[PDB]
């Protein structure tokens, strides 16, 4: 009920039927940086694992349940709220682990638990890290931690750092202005180009870039999901001012992020940066209505605001000027309908 | 509402919510072989529309309500349920038409009609024809249908033929050989094979090819928009019996359509075949979980049935067997979940 | 009871010397000038190792080596061999003026009885992979007639192993196997026999020829050395090997080739059959794994093969391969004795 | 038994051992003129199956027994030797028929049945129809055959017909003049060249043929399987006298077969005559050691006669004379080892 009060049932129909899809876990599991990861954090950490109590909040198929088991974990409860977890079950049966692992079908706000558990296990990041909201069903499930108990990941620190992309800027022009003809088949579009391009810039571009097109050094807004309560992530401000080490025009902002695996042995690092192998998070890119320029040595200062709403998402409000001279400029996006670029 | 009661309200907020965008009216209008051909098909049978009252059943951002002014409409009612309907009216507004083009913000099966009208347009056409459920909106609005009215398309006619392709069969049961690894990072995943396998080929697979891959002449069914019933898509049963021209392996189905504009003065025909230029459309193949083999002479009989589902599609049964050998193929397919290919 | 018999199932000596005794597979390994010219190479430019010498000459066929012996100048040569083509090695004898030179003494060098001890040993005994047919245990029981001093041509055997991706090899195996999932060929429903299709198909090694550039890593090598080897070192062969993955992608398997030395007194010359060097009737040998592994570069492939000689004249080969980074294992069985010739 | 009587042991062993792979029932499967016919041949037929107690000599998977239940048989006994009788047993389990089809593993010259059948259905034939002896089984098995019970095959027709074929003839000597050199690698081989020759003409050539190598029309042997003793084929004789349809050299004798089911609906013929579409089958050839000119209306009159040995094979004598000349040719060819030509 914490999960209902917060999402419309028909964005919670549809997103749990995208992840009942095996095709979409086989995607998720053929990412290698995103599976060996999880798999080295676990196993690198065993002794955070090994005869303990673990819960894994959205299993999917179950293979970071399998990594907990290979660790030595004690007990694990597999918490899935798609069909999936009717799939997990049988690997489960079929890996000889039914004594170890116990899928619960269901939403991890609305099942019962029987105990509390050593370490927290989950996959909850989404685009922009925050996309989907699942992160609050993975601190929600602090309710089942011990105290001094552990969450792999950890901590997330999401990365936004100011891009130039001349020929992406444009692009949202050459495509609106379709409606700028007076007799398109007879018919004057012209009426409605003011609304496309609005349109078009309210949707973040999710695809991958050169890391020559970041102008200065990224700010990090760091979640600890150890001290964070799922509150926290319903009005994240991020600020931001960046000192710009190349000049040029400013078109928006890019985000990509980590997660760490904070073992009592060693800290494993899962990165989405675009000087990283490419994962299935992508990165996310959200411009401002107009380009500020900005010499190198100058500051970029601003907010970048997501504000939580009930679609599973974000809307993003964006402010930024340049100090040095005043110049300003804004967006208004909506995380829940984005634009995949990717090529 | 029989739009409401027919339909999972978690369709329907996506199904117009994706209708509502701009970028998405754009894509459509693009078409050219499209829009140009209900061009064609109302202003060449301009006689069919001039001074009429005209019904344009989910018009989107109006384009073929404009087409039905240009050809002299008295009066044009659009209606359309996504918020497109605010900006259609822009468009109204700016082209000077406010005396002949009415636009109307609802479903067809809720809104009120001052009067009937002469002739329904619409554009209610899906993958395969029946998909997104809308030719059943477009039968409804006959309830606004004076007697011996027209309807733009007047028929539609699926056709389906068997084709091969191993490249295509290689490819999903490759995906699906996936889930046959017995220690990926060290875990069984043998035991949801069937399961990967059951998934991946119930995807229809949306894109085009070469018509050569085509073991038989088409099948056609056609539905008569002046006769059909609404209800008459709830259950579709194609019956068909191929003719094999080519010896080798059936490894499904391939389904098209065509709709026809019987308009007074000519009728006009809109192809998505394989051998006309490529549509938003596109092409439809059914794959078979395991080919069927076939020589050249052979007959393959069975039905393609199509149910329909809350979630504005249709839930696809394909039997198929090859008479002279008994070989059979059972196979079910899920529309809503295609393969989007090309 | 000779040790022939003992190992060899009776059945499968009759084919296996009714195979050789006929001209034309004589004719064909002849003809192959790689094998030829190198065996006759390895002893013309080691004459001194075969000047007024006694040589043996196991499984002499149409008794090339032994002319070859002669030719270096042996005092006396006994040419061993079991199949008919005995009695074709005296014609030759007889009409190339060497019967003061070369005995042919018909039967097998298990069961025939020499006059005297011998100074080397010569003889074509590998098979596929080196090891199929099971020649080298009868060229190492000749060492009972072999000098204290005394030398093996060829000297030493080298296997090399290394992984290979080759997809279309891969589905080509795996279409055959296919066939057997149909529900209803003719009406009838084989899906229930498709395991066990794929599992003979899959034992097939693959006897064909390839590029390098299939090969993922640098070859492990096996060496046998043939003057210490003991008959009975080649009932069970276990070959560990660690690849350090130098490309990424999916491991289809392992192939195999081998080389060969005579290390003779002038200089030691090389038969190699490696995919870098011209094609020979040995070819190379590749055993694919139904499921293949995926391995990021660097990371490592380990495991062993394993032989265990059979009375068929083979070897029952099982491959346990797995990456070491994530501990993705693959078990494969392989009948030496059903190999696929694709060339 | 009386199938290890007539059979060297070592013969059998390879001999099931080739029936006993899938891979070899799947090429025979996917013959679809020997399928399809014999599905055609019992179906067509359905009145000789339909309640009737039904053998199946050598079901090899069972296709032909399930063709027989297809048919509506009672009660089907499927006898096989090979270890494939394991892999018909689950085909008939897991398509729901053992309640009508009983394996029974084993020679049908040394199983018991336990009642007497209606009809027998097998697939005997080898090359030129008599190869590999399994016609002595499906006669044999008569012993469970009620009076007046049928047979599927019914008859067997052998045709016979002089070729001219000049290159293949000339191919002979190319590949047997390999020996013909007096310094390979220093060693003379010509001694051998006759005995290369004959080795090479004592082989059957398995192959397609243009039906215009043909020079006149075939001559018919027919074996009735209803009459038939199995001593019947231990010594096979056939004249023949051949009317020349066109002028030139004869350079042997073309074979191929076609055998009826002749039910009580209908006959059903399943015909290997190069006419017709090409099966597994082929046709073959026996060379003559010199060929025979013949004009245009002359006559080649001669015999083939066959004579069974313990290697599943017959020895082959054809002697041949243009009666208007006299000119006379033989020779002795040996079945078991053919020349496989096709590509
Ligand atoms: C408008 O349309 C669009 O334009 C659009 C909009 C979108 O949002 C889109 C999003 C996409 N997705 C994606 O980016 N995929 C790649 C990144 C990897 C993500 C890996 N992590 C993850 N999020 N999995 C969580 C697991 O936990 C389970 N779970 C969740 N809650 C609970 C709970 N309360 N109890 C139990 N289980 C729970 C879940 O069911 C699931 O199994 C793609 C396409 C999209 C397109
Ligand atoms: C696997 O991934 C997925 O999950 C997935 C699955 C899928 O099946 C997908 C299928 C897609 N399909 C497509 O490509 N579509 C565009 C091309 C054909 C355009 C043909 N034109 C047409 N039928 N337009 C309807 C108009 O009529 C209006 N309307 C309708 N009813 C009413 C009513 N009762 N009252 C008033 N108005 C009404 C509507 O609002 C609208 O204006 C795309 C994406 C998909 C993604
Ligand atoms: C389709 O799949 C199959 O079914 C299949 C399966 C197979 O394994 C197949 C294998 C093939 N063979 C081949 O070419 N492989 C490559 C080797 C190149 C040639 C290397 N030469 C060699 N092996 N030397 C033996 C000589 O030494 C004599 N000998 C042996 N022991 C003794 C003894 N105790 N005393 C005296 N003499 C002895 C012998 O009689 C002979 O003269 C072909 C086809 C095959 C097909
Ligand atoms: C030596 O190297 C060569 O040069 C060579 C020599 C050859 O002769 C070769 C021949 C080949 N073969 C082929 O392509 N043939 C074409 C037609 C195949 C149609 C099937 N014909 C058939 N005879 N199958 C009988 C079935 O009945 C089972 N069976 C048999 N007896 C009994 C019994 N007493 N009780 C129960 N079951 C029994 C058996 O196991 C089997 O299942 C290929 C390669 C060859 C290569």
């Amino acid at each position: 009920s914490v999960f209902s009060e917060r999402t419309e049932e028909s964005s919670a129909v549809q997103y749990f039927q995208f992840y009942g899809y095996l095709s979409q876990q086989q995607n998720m599991m053929q990412d290698y940086v995103r599976t060996g990861t999880y798999q080295r954090a676990i196993l690198q950490n065993h002794t955070d694992f090994k005869d303990k109590i673990v819960l894994d909040v959205g299993c999917g198929s179950g293979i970071l349940s399998f990594f907990a088991a290979q660790a030595g974990a004690r007990k694990i409860y597999a918490v899935e709220a798609s069909t999936m977890a009717q799939h997990a079950e049988v690997l489960v049966k079929s890996n000889n682990l039914t004594d170890r692992i116990v899928v619960i079908p269901g939403k991890v706000e609305e099942v019962s638990l029987p105990e509390q558990v050593d370490i927290i296990i989950s996959e909850p990041m989404g685009y922009m890290l925050f996309n989907e909201r699942m992160l609050e069903s993975y601190l929600h499930a602090k309710k089942y931690l011990k105290p001094s108990g552990n969450m792999f990941p950890t901590i997330g620190d999401v990365h936004l750092a100011p891009f130039t992309d001349e020929q992406l800027y444009m692009e949202q022009f050459t495509k609106a202005n379709f409606w700028y003809q007076p007799s398109f088949h007879g018919v004057d579009l012209s009426a409605l180009r003011g609304a496309a391009v609005d349109e078009y810039f309210r949707q973040p571009v999710v695809d991958t870039f050169d890391i020559r097109i970041l102008m200065a050094k990224s700010v990090k807004y760091t979640v600890n999901f150890l001290e964070a309560k799922e509150g926290d992530l319903h009005r994240i401000e991020i600020p931001f001012k960046f000192h710009m080490l190349h000049s040029g025009l400013v078109h928006g902002l890019a985000f990509w992020f980590d997660v760490a695996f904070i073992g009592s042995i060693m800290t494993v690092w899962l990165s989405t940066a675009p000087t990283e192998p490419l994962t299935h998070w992508y990165q996310v890119r959200c411009l401002f209505q107009s380009p500020l320029f900005a010499k190198a040595g100058d500051t970029l200062s601003g907010t970048c605001l997501l504000i939580a709403n009930k679609r599973q998402s974000y809307d993003i409000s964006i402010v930024a000027q340049v100090d040095q001279t005043g110049s300003k400029s804004s967006n208004l996006l909506d995380l829940k309908n984005p634009f995949f670029r990717y090529t």
